[PDB]
C-alpha cells in the first residue's frame, strides 16, 4: 500500500532497522574512514536520501559540517529533530541544486534503487557530481543487482521497545527489471491494541555495469566494493574522469 | 474479523499453538493419569470442543475408545483426518445428545469460555454430566477468571515450518464480563508472498464460583486445581453430588 515512507511507516523505520541489527554508528565510522582514505582533508558531507538522519547524527562526530536531502517530509521531520544544527533539505535526488559542494556526497542503504531506469540513475549521479568538491568523494550503496538478487526471499523479525512490540515481514519477488518488495507490520501494545500496516515498493535491479556507467557519465572514476554494510556492496567515485 | 475457527485460521491453529510451546502429548499423558486417579478402570473418553483433535490423537494411546465433538466444520475436518478410526461429531456443547456415556468427558484449552452467561455454562455442564459414566470424571479447563485475568496482555510469536513463516500477535482487553481477544497473523513464504489474517473473540470471564455452580447444578462434585496446562488451572467433577 504505501511507497512513500510516510505516517506510521516513517515512525516505525528506526525501530525496525535497529531490531534487524543495523548499526549506523559503525556504518558512519566506516564511511568516515573510507572518505578520509580518498579525501584525507575532508570537512563536509551531504547525505542524499538521508531518511531519518541516523547516519548524519553519527557522521557529525567525524565531519565539521553535515547536511541532508530527503524526499519524504515525514522522514525529514524525524531527521531534522535528530540533527537540529544541520541543514536538511526537502528535495529529490534526481534534480536538486544547493549551490554549494561538499567533501563527500553519500547515498546509503539502497535509496538509489528508487530511481527508474538508466536516465534517472544518470541524472542522480550527475547531481551528486555537481555537489562534490574537486578533491572529494561520492559513495553510493546500491540495491541488489540482477546477478546477486534472491527472488522469493522472506525476512521476518520482531522487536520490542518502550512497551510496543513490532513485527516486520518482507517478501521480495522479481518484477521485470526490479524487485517488488511487500512489507507488512503488526504493531502491538497494551494501551493501543494491534494495528496492521503495509508498504510495497518497486526497487530497480540495475547491474553493476549500469551503476558504473552512471558514475562515468558524471565524470567520476568508479570502484565497487563487494559485501558492504548491507550485503550489496558499495560504490565510490572520484571527480576527474 | 472471524470468530469461528474457520478457513486459514483453522489451518494455522496447530502450527501456531505448537510454536507457542503447547505439548499435547504431555497434556494427554497428564490428563490420562488424572482420569485414572478418579476412575481407575476408565476405558473411553469424549473430548468436547476437540478442535483439531490433537489431544484425541494422543489420548487414543491411553484409552480404548476416544470420541470428539466440535462446532467448527473446518476444525473438525482436521480432527477427523488426524483420528480416522474415531467418531467425531459436528455439534454444540450447549445441547448435544449422543445416547452413550464415557469414562471421561473433557473440554480443554478454555473452549468453555465461548459460552455466554451462567445459563449456557450450566447447560454445557449438564450435557457433560449426561455423557459421563457413573464411575467417570468430567474435566473442564476454564478461561481466565476475573481474579486472574491480566488486561492489556500482548503475546507475539513467530514459527517456521515447511518453508512458511507465521507470526501470531494477540491483545487481550476487558469487555464487561468477558475478554476481547484480537489476534492477527502474518503468513509468509517464498512462493505465496505475505497474507494477513485476523480473529476476534469474546471469551467470558466466569468466576471460579460460577464454574463450581455449573458443576454442582449438574450433579457433579467439583475440585479446582491451580496452574494447569495453560496457567488457568483445571476443574474436575465426579457424578454423585
Ligand atoms: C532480497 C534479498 C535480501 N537479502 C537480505 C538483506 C536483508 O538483510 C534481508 C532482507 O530484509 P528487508 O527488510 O526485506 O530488506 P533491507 O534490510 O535491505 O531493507 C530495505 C528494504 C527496501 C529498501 C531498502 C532497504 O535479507 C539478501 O541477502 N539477498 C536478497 O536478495
Ligand atoms: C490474557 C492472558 C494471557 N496470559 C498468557 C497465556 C498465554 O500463554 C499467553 C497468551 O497467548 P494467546 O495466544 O493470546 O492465548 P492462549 O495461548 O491462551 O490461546 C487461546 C486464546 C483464546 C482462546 C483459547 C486459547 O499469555 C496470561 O498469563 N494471563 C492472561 O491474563
Ligand atoms: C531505505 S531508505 C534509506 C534512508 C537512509 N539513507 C538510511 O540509511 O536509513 C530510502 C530513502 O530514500 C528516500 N528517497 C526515495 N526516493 C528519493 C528521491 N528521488 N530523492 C530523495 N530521497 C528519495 C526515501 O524517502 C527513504 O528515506
Ligand atoms: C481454543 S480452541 C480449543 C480446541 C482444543 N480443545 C484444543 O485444546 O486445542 C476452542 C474450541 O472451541 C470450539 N467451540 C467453540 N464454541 C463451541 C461450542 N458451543 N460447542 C463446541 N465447540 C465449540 C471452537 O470451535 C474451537 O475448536
Amino acid at each position: 500500500p504505501q511507497a512513500d515512507y510516510s505516517g506510521e511507516i516513517a515512525e516505525l523505520y528506526d525501530l525496525v532497522h535497529q531490531g534487524k541489527g543495523k548499526d549506523y554508528h559503525r556504518e558512519a565510522a566506516d564511511l568516515a574512514a573510507l572518505v578520509r582514505r580518498h579525501s584525507p582533508k575532508a570537512a563536509s558531507l551531504l547525505d542524499v536520501a538521508c531518511g531519518t538522519g541516523m547516519h548524519l547524527r553519527h557522521l557529525a562526530d567525524s565531519f565539521g559540517t553535515v547536511e541532508g536531502l530527503e524526499l519524504s517530509a515525514d522522514m525529514l521531520a524525524i531527521a531534522r529533530r535528530r540533527n537540529p544544527d544541520a541543514v536538511l533539505h526537502h528535495g529529490d535526488m534526481r534534480d536538486f541544486s544547493l549551490g554549494r559542494r561538499f567533501s563527500a556526497v553519500t547515498c546509503m542503504f539502497s535509496s538509489i534503487g528508487h530511481l527508474a531506469g538508466q536516465a534517472e540513475l544518470d541524472a542522480a549521479l550527475e547531481r551528486f557530481a555537481a555537489h562534490v568538491l574537486p578533491d572529494g568523494v561520492v559513495v553510493v550503496e546500491p540495491w541488489w543487482f540482477p546477478e546477486n538478487f534472491t527472488p522469493g526471499y522472506v525476512a521476518a523479525g520482531t522487536v520490542e521497545a518502550g512497551g510496543t512490540t513490532v513485527t516486520r515481514v518482507s517478501h521480495s519477488s522479481r518484477e521485470g527489471e526490479a524487485t517488488r518488495i511487500e512489507v507488512h507490520y503488526l504493531v502491538a501494545g497494551p494501551d493501543r491494541g494491534i494495528t496492521h500496516h503495509e508498504e510495497s515498493h518497486r526497487i530497480t535491479l540495475f547491474t553493476r555495469e549500469q551503476y558504473e556507467r552512471a558514475f562515468t557519465a558524471a565524470g567520476l572514476s568508479v570502484e565497487f566494493m563487494p559485501g558492504g554494510p548491507s550485503g550489496r556492496g558499495l560504490f565510490t567515485g572520484l571527480p576527474g574522469a
